[PDB]
């Protein structure tokens, strides 16, 4: 978990700045 | 409507990562 | 690995399906 | 344009995966 926390977090980050895209 | 649909999708996708990692940091 | 690899398919599976539907 | 973009930055999603599993995988 600690080794594929930043990956995992930039992932979420990167559909979160997509879903705003749509608005 | 498929900008609708796309939307719905995305936030699904958002919730499905959130699933994901709540269930790997528990544990 | 072998843990995730359902899950990581599965999510490549529907990033898949989506990128066919803007088609 | 919109739709573009869109699908640019779908195809990068598609690989930013590949190459996370990729890592995972080896090793």
């Amino acid at each position: 978990a600690d080794e594929x926390y930043k990956e995992x977090e930039d992932x979420q980050e990167r559909x979160r700045k997509x879903r705003k895209k749509x608005r």
